[PDB]
């Protein structure tokens, strides 16, 4: 009997839970755990919050001079979270994973073509 | 000891293997071989065929006006082979399978995200 979608599905859980312990989701995970208690991340985030709740208000009211400058102060605040070092650690990480799923992604869909291939032969 | 990605390179082949023995995939087998013995898809896809020989001629030479027939004659010829029985049957099974992956992949990507989230807890 062929697999269900149902099947299929449970089976790619399956892989996901054997990628999440891959050395690349350790990574995310430590280099997560480590934004997540840095000070300056935490300063940082909270100014771009208090922000975008300024700058809600300002569109509101078409405080459109104002806006720009909350703005530009949002943009001078992300930048500078890119610049600290758990943070790179992160973006760093986060690309492995992404890289990883990738793979995954295109592995999946050349060998399901290759076995397609084997059964029938392309059109 | 944690899955090197070499583990779920092989893990996602196997997935791909069973994902080709899905009634979606068996669709699509039988509807790949029904088009490459349908006469009228044969007769089509040749003269399709041939007037893209003619085209990269004229556009070589810069018989524009003459590549506009050529190109209408084409289209013309490809929307009468989607109009095919079996052709249709073929679309249609490629779109199942498509969408099957693509089910995979969200899949993948969503119990990833859980699995790190149980782990960690998310930032």
């Amino acid at each position: 009997t062929l697999y269900s979608k149902k099947d299929i599905v449970q089976q790619a859980r399956n892989l996901a839970k054997m990628i999440s312990e891959t050395e690349e989701v350790d990574f995310f995970k430590r280099a997560e755990a480590q934004i997540n208690e840095n000070d300056k991340v935490s300063t940082i985030v909270n100014q771009i919050k208090a922000l975008q709740k300024q700058a809600v208000n300002l569109k509101h009211y078409e405080k459109h001079e104002a806006l720009k400058q909350v703005e530009a102060k949002i943009d001078a605040l992300q930048e500078e979270l890119e610049e600290i070092p758990v943070i790179q650690e992160f973006r760093d990480s986060q690309m492995e994973v992404n890289d990883l799923l990738q793979l995954v992604a295109h592995t999946i869909s050349n060998q399901v073509t290759n076995e397609i291939i084997t059964s029938t032969g392309g059109d």
